């Protein structure tokens, strides 16, 4: 009944006020692929992909362009489209950039399906919109900038902030975390993210020191794929280990949770397999008793978290704000889904032209 | 926007063409609760429950009637409704009859949501309709009647049948299976169901004998809650052990799959928690690598299996045919979803009056 | 030789001085089903069921009324009656309300058997009566009322009290527990009950804080069915995790203990399967080295704990005191079994009429 | 001392004598990226990548081209280069196409290092050249063509062949294997490949049937990422389950071997991470006691298997024969490494122009 009739992609390198410094490199500009999925119903699904590094940006766009051939003239049925793509890429490897591209399609197909039915995505998934608590996500900022950004976040009504750590010395990690605590006060969350930067023994040592400071969670202390190493680190901690932004599909989540890698999860809407993958991930987090937060993609994650039985936090890190209208709002630090069909992404068409690659 | 405005239930004891004989007793007629869920949009959601024994029938209706005040004025958002009911019944025990009642509400709410959007439930879930292979489900019929029924099913185009076994002697089980096999030939499925009738050593001995006959699966060989015992039985078999019709919620499925109880699953749309529970169950079966079939509820199960990654068989056992229009049809032994909004259940209002308890 | 000759049920909604506030809802009045089991010996067995919420009250009564057909004219042999009911409800699901109703029958049958033999139940079970230490069980009361109730309990001779926690902030849980400690002094038990209200990481954080206060146990920190989550919480604690009030049958206890969910158990005489189920549960707690307390049902639990090899505490929470004579007494905070045949329940017939539903 | 000075890639779609038919689709021609790595020493390293589907071909080339700036001016030290690339792609996800691109760089860098030292790669790795038994790799060819191809291979001196199976019926798998066996005799290897086409119960049933026929190994019976499912299949078999062609890096191999997924391994030189990844994989297979074969990449795999402690078979499947000189030869079914520095890859420059995408 409704068919996909076109796929348009636009590669952009977009401005961020504050470059995302990490222990393993700076993300100084956001390389995104913006996706428009045309349909026989006239509505156009919107989504985007994050390419992490501009090195991958043109490759990701080209891959999606070539993938168009597989989906045009197929029905707008995201679950069936996903199964078809999983089969088509069985031999190549349905992971990494291929999986990310499949997820971009999925996110745009669900946005379009929401638009077909003139209903916000959360409602199409069978849930009510609810406000979801959000933390403001910062970077490897040093004491001066971490303090400045934390005061700003608290003024904006956020109740938690995340900072990136993994400086050369533990004492530097501690100094930044302690300075943020002075800026925000005691009844306020401080999440920390190591971005895979430590080995297991260093992570045990650093994390036990951070736990004495009362941090909210310790995210990706070691190499993302090392689920057994994360379990060994978690075994030495009361604070929860958080991970999941790098799980490519719910199958990788399942493997990590099966061995007790972490006590918190935070899938990325792109890497986990879009809406279809997120819903499957939510069913796993529920059974394994794991509170589930989001990673990036704040626009769609506000909808998805509202349908997630163990919903925890929304990450506010506004990578696409320069090119997407601010229809997602924050009240008392909680993300509020807009009353728009599908996801609520409206492009800033005049702005996009400035950033095209 | 769309609110629930009322709930009506009707308790019936309905005729079946053949009484369902099992090793642990006979289900001679079908005790059902038929559910109507009124909404502020003018559409009415329909579902029903199976009470198994008339002894539970009036209790189940009374419970639903007393739950009306919990759901009236709530939004028609089945995922959010399910979370609310789980919380309200946290103390009483969200299992057994209470969980079955919540599932009947869920199935009616999803039917209504499909009607609000003028779309079949399968499409609302994001999948394409597809025909699903069905097996014709029979009973503890003895050699003559089992064989007759199998021939009739083969003539109607079914490619498998299920018979119930657990006669006093193993030789009687084998005589039935052999007689069916002679009548239907080697290219035909024969599933067998023990209906929890054997202890573990008996199940190992009977199952290894049936395996030498060539059966398709061996269903519920022992007490349904004994997941470890099912695992011990499965450990002695090449043929797959099938179970799941008695799982109350996806949490019970998760416990059974976690310990290797079975190599096939067949959740019951009511006991698993309606559409909401089924979708969660489907995520679990995908990750555990378990082909997933249905139990009863053929009308909604045709939709649900179309959205299930590891969909296997639909059970054809038409409990409600006396009171529901035959909009679900079978072509070449495959169930075909009707082109109707929601589930496609239409009451036979003239017939329901005959069977009221 | 002795046959069951009648079953009478009465649904009542009975007054409690102090409504049972919990983190997940208030139990403001006690919905009970009162059971009279007539016999061919003339004696009448007495028991009752707790329905938790008035939503379930009429359904539970109706279920028991319909179950009467299965037990009238059967011998007064509770172990054989239980096996018969387990078989009769094999297909429907011998759990939830069905199991609770079966347990009400069992508790009344044993009371009647005690009366046939003119002997208190504890003696029929082969044990001597002994006083059993009891704690006074309170609710989510806030600082003022928790202090008031704790002073009263200490004046009455109880040596321990339980309070319900799970306020929005950990600091609120701590304030109440600390205030109770000022009211009762240092050589006095303070149990705490979270009523399933936390996720696993929150339970680890809160429980480690409470353990620094010296609480006696931490009860049901997370969803009752999540035995693996309880084990993960227990793994992070020196204080024992307590659970079991929600186990429906000894089979659910077995599953929880097999995976190390808890270091203490507290079966509910109704949910565990009555006297027959309690005795089986006691044999399991003995082998798994788990001290075993009771949940509610103080009248019969005084007998059952006296026959329990690992008996620990009796919960004093007098749900049925408005309708049962106070033949159970307390001396120095220990429950003292009355010298009456069977359980010692004598109805307050004049009072029951005030509360009938 | 020796630096990388440039990178050139060429994307081709090349003819194969026989299209590779599999149960999950056909690879009709070979999409390849041919890589030239220039150095300050004047030598040029050569390698290539297989893109599986033309849909990934332009994306893979674009990614390599964009990676040029990362590796130009870096020393020609493949182990250090690999560590650098792992770190640079830590966030994007060092797997899938990105990891394949890094492996193509690695293979070209090692070829160049062999040329810098005027020595075949096998000798640079510290091993002697030795002939390695090879099997001739065929496809889902049907009875007539499978049997013809097997006879031709036997005539050329190969002592084993691999056929792809997973026809719609098990009897069709068996008919193919039996026909080959009749034509080649009892002293000959017949490997079979299911190309991920079966669910676990289907794989158990089909595999136990093939085992009774006498096959050499059963390759990828189910979804490649499902290591637990492969273990369940292997647990039901005497014949070895073979897998590994889809492991992206030795970390995936380590996960699969840790849970007993298979009794044989066959890493793909590209997906495992080039020479650097292969050498790591070889260390793992030695410790886990797993005989290790190759997948594709016959030119470099002849060198690598000569340095592999548990070397088993080389797969002869000549994907690049249209564009690479036939310096690798076969004598008595054994691959013979050419006496040339590095890998021995020489481009057919006149032929490459025909096939450019
Ligand atoms: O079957 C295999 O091994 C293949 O990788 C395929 F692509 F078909 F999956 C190949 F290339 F060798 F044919
Ligand atoms: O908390 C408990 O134990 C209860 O059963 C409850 F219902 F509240 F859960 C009660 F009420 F009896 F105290
Ligand atoms: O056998 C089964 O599946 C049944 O649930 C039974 F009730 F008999 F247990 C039914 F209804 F399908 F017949
Ligand atoms: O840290 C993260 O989550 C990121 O994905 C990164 F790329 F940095 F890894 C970012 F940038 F978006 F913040
Ligand atoms: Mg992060
Ligand atoms: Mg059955
Ligand atoms: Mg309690
Ligand atoms: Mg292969």
């Amino acid at each position: 009944e409704v068919l996909i009739t076109g796929l348009r992609t636009r590669a952009v390198n977009v401005p961020l006020a504050y470059p995302v410094h990490t222990a393993v490199g700076t993300v100084g500009t956001a390389p995104l692929v913006l996706i428009d999925l045309a349909t026989s119903a006239g509505v156009v699904g919107h989504s985007y992909l994050f390419a992490y590094t501009p090195v991958a940006l043109k490759s990701l766009k080209q891959l999606l362009d070539d993938m168009a051939a597989m989906i045009v003239n197929e029905p707008l049925a995201p679950v069936s489209l996903e199964a078809m793509l999983a089969k088509r890429f069985c031999l190549a490897g349905y992971t990494g950039l291929i999986r990310m591209a499949a997820a971009g399609i999925d996110m745009a197909a669900w946005d379009a399906l929401g638009k077909v039915h003139e209903t916000p995505l959360v409602k199409l998934l069978g849930a009510n919109a609810r406000p979801v608590q959000a933390y403001d996500s910062h970077s490897l900022d040093g004491v001066k900038l971490a303090t400045e950004r934390a005061v700003t976040a608290a003024e904006l009504g956020f109740r938690a902030v995340k900072t990136k750590i993994g400086y050369p010395a533990l004492d530097q990690d501690l100094a930044v975390v302690r300075s943020i605590r002075q800026a925000v006060g005691d009844d306020f969350g401080i999440m920390v993210d190591y971005n895979q930067s430590l080995d297991v023994p260093a992570a045990i040592k650093r994390s036990q020191a951070l736990q004495q400071e009362g941090v909210t969670w310790i995210e990706e202390p070691t190499l993302q794929h090392d689920y057994e190493g994360h379990q060994r680190i978690q075994s030495k901690l009361n604070v929860p280990v958080q991970m999941g932004e790098n799980w490519l599909g719910p199958e990788e989540m399942f493997k990590a949770l099966s061995i007790g890698a972490c006590r918190l999860a935070m899938p990325d809407a792109m890497k986990i397999g879009g809406v279809t993958g997120w819903i499957r991930a939510s069913a796993l987090a529920q059974q394994f008793g794991i509170p589930m937060s989001s990673h990036l993609f704040q626009e769609i994650s506000a909808h998805l978290l509202a349908a997630t039985p163990t919903a925890h936090w929304l990450e506010r890190l506004d990578l696409a704000g320069s090119v997407i209208e601010p229809t997602l709002t924050f009240e008392g630090g909680n993300a509020v889904i807009p009353d728009l069909p599908g996801v609520g992404i409206i492009w800033r068409e005049k702005e996009i032209g400035k950033y095209l690659v």
